[PDB]
């Protein structure tokens, strides 16, 4: 009966580097983990100029295109737009979507069920020389939205310049980190735009390139809108040194499918007032939906996992013998 | 005995079959998880008209009520406010509840250290025919909010429209999914209502009907403002098709007590140029807040769950035959 | 031998007391535990007038430094801020930070790769008496933020009021529990401040004390801007009366190097109408960034997780016997 003790010295050696090898090096069962809080800060340097048809030059700014100015991990870059001027409260047509009327009896006053766009007063008057439309009370101006540019209006905000700043820090162990490792200087931020291979550490990204990343060409999204999921992570180890630690930053592309909904729209208005009169400007606006998502995990050395992981090994180590002798007795 | 040998293998046989079954099969161990990405757009439909006194109707669209117009989780839907216009700095009474006065040297010049509204001059002046408040330096409509209107303003938006677009794609299985799942058409979209037994994928949510589900009466929080928790779950299984991916959604009612800080409210101001000098119109908003949190968990089989399912069972059932022979023993 | 004996039934009686103490008493094994559905509601108390050089006194109230006025989590509160008044679009000279020129010859025509400020006419035009910078089309009062008030405008903002509104829910448990303990009362809200031992269920945070509990001075982030996290837990115990359940507000200082980027600031503009020419103001505002994260749960006595744990121990007390009579065969 050798033969059989050469496999159970095997079965042994076997469990005794995988206590010691996977659950201390692979899985750092000496270590303990602790969460981080992060807060996203992000920042936009870019111009486009957009030239529309009867109408002045129209400058565009970090301001402009930039709908959350005050910053947050989610954020809307304003690449397409339908803009309708100069909007005013008044008895006056709606628009064709709602209904088409051939006569004023068809009508009925009152709010619609569904997709109300003013209150009815009872009245068809001609949206335009071919069909006409019930009368609403509200902007006689009506968002004409049949109609998209098929070159994005803000097309210049493909090689635009975001930089993204992260502060993270794991309460438990009390040590603070931020997007900006030791590696980068400020010579270095000048002139940088981050790749996935030559240039990680640069904290400037470039929306064209964040785009394409994820899997989506950048006009189609900014010719009706798109959806970009940007993640962060801070997985490190605390028993080096500080500057080992460094984040890792993964593009997700979130879309669907074309044909129902595709992109990603939304409207707001500027409520201004002109010659006495309440006016505003209503913006459907066609942007690119970037969402950043920070999730980071730390690791420092620890006595009491240390001794666990040792007690957790020692019993399976006696599981295993047990195991082997039973198989063994048959 | 006969005894010690049925009670021997009932207890393999079942511990067998719950190694085999509860831990392999539902507990689903042969399939491996990972969380998702997701990104929220929420688009409101519907227009309400609110007539004050003294003044003309008032036209309320999506833009209006939704005041993060750009589109994120958390949105704040406007059902009540009370509106100051005209509001300009200068120097004027402030309000009761800061500080009553009946006399020029009862005030103190300065700025109050809780609940400051202005800098005061330091003279007592009439704020109406029977009290008197301090005089202060800041905008001159300064906001009387002591009457809230029983009926809300906004009581047209409690069957108003609600789209949500939620987006989730898993990174480790590389698969993107969207709420709009193959049984949503387009066309059942234009006449559907979300319904918990009959319209479970209907895109379209009732804010009334949601705020019903969710344990509260929307006049009520319509009133003096309140709080709707949405959550979105996206547990799946990948074995099968992407179909069978549909999400679930389930509203929760965020309140408190009643006596004590009743509803939601916050106050923002527009601002412009009207004749030359910089007026606001300040608006205390009581609305509805409505967050959504998407949280969903993907299983597809692999080999290597499996096999540590298998040696987690093989161990489970060698520690329980050494019990039941312990046992036995006596 | 009965020492031998005698330690055998030492070793497993301490055995048998740690898996029925530290997993039961300590653990909580008996009983499960469930995630909870937040939502902060946020609201600021403060007045700050800020006196610029040949400009009359501005007032700045809760809408005004407070630019998510709806109310979120993340919020910035404004502190310094650097104007730009009536900018209007135009052909005029750029900053001086991004190139400067001695010819029209070194002028290009076109838009800057990185950070463009507008377009090139290609005309080298004197930005002031002493230096010429490129012609560009844009926002003719370019914003020269070079200079930066050492003494914070907003510095009354230090010793402001912050009131926190968290409702919390356990879909599991169907308990509902709101930041307001019972202890929590009008009165008591009416005069408060939070303080670590004084006073902890006061909701009344004020800024300078946040500031200063995350180990920042309030002075350097006013000036130059800053990040402060806090983070509300809400760990409780539902064998015990809802009264026990109590919110628990650490504070948590996110910072970083303060040679390369140092605090946070966003750029914003409000658009309106003078005199029929579309203009903006915008502003550069220095301001500390508070992200509120709630995170907590609850537990209540269940059969399920008592029978699991009991197995578990008895498991465990099995496997160390076994141990313990495999050392003595030794
Ligand atoms: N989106 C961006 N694209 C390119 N560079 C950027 C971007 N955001 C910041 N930077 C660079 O990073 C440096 C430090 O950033 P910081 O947050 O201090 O901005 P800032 O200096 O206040 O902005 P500005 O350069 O407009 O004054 C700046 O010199 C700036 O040039
Ligand atoms: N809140 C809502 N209530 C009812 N239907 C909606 C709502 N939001 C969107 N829809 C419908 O869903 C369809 C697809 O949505 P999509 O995001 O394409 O809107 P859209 O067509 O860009 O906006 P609009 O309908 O204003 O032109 C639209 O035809 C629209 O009618
Ligand atoms: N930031 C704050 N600082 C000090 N006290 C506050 C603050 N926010 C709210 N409170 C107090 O809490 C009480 C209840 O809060 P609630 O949400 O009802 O405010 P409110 O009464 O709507 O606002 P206001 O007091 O301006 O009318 C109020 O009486 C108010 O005085
Ligand atoms: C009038 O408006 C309708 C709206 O759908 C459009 O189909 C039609 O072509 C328009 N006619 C003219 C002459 O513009
Ligand atoms: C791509 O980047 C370059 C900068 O080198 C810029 O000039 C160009 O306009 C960008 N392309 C688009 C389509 O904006
Ligand atoms: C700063 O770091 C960057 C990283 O690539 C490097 O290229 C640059 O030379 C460094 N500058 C200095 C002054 O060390
Ligand atoms: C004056 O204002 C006070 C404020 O509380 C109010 O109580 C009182 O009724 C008012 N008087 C008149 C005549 O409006
Ligand atoms: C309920 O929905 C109907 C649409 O069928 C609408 O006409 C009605 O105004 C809604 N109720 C309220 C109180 O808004
Ligand atoms: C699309 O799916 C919906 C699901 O309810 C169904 O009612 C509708 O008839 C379908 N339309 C087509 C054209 O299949
Ligand atoms: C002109 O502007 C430049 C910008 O850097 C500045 O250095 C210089 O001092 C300015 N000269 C005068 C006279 O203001
Ligand atoms: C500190 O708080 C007091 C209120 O007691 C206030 O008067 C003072 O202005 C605050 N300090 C600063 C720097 O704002
Ligand atoms: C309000 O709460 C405070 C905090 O302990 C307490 O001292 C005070 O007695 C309470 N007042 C009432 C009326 O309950
Ligand atoms: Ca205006
Ligand atoms: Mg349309
Ligand atoms: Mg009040
Ligand atoms: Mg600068």
């Amino acid at each position: 009966n050798k033969k059989v003790g050469v496999i159970f010295r095997l079965i042994q050696l076997v469990v005794l580097v995988y206590v010691i090898g996977w659950v201390f090096v692979y899985e750092k069962g000496y270590q303990t983990s602790s969460g981080l809080i992060s807060s996203v800060s992000v920042k936009l340097k870019g111009l486009a100029v957009t030239q529309l048809q009867g109408l002045g030059p129209q400058v565009w700014d970090v301001a402009d295109y930039v709908f959350p100015a005050h910053g947050d991990s989610s954020f809307v870059v304003m690449t397409n737009f339908i803009m309708t001027p100069q909007q005013a409260q008044g008895h006056c047509a709606e628009n064709p979507e709602g209904g088409i009327c051939q006569d004023d009896s068809g009508c009925t006053p009152g709010k619609a069920e569904r997709k109300a766009q003013g209150i009815r007063t009872g009245n068809c008057v001609p949206f335009n020389g071919t069909v006409k439309t019930c009368e609403i009370f509200g902007w006689c101006p009506v968002e004409v939205d049949d109609k998209i540019p098929s070159p994005a209006l803000l097309h210049e905000a493909e090689n635009f310049t975001l930089f993204i700043k992260n502060s993270i820090s794991f309460p438990r162990f009390k040590v603070n980190r931020r997007n900006l490792v030791e590696e980068v200087n400020g010579t270095y931020m000048k002139k940088c735009l981050y790749h996935k291979i030559l240039h990680p550490l640069c904290p400037v990204f470039s929306l064209g390139y964040v785009v394409r990343e994820s899997g989506q060409d950048f006009r189609s999204l900014a010719e009706k809108g798109g959806v970009v999921g940007i993640t962060i992570d801070w997985e490190c180890d605390l028993d080096w040194h500080v500057r080992h630690c460094k984040p890792i930053y993964q593009f997700h592309g979130l879309y669907g499918e074309k044909n129902l909904s595709p992109g990603f729209n939304f409207r707001f208005a500027r409520h201004f007032v002109q010659n006495g009169t309440n006016r505003r400007h209503l913006f459907k606006v066609f942007g690119i939906r970037f969402d950043i998502l920070v999730d980071g995990k730390a690791g420092k050395f620890d006595i009491i996992p240390t001794m666990t992981t040792i007690g957790s090994g020692i019993g399976i180590f006696g599981v295993a013998t047990v195991l082997c002798d039973l198989l063994l007795l048959h």
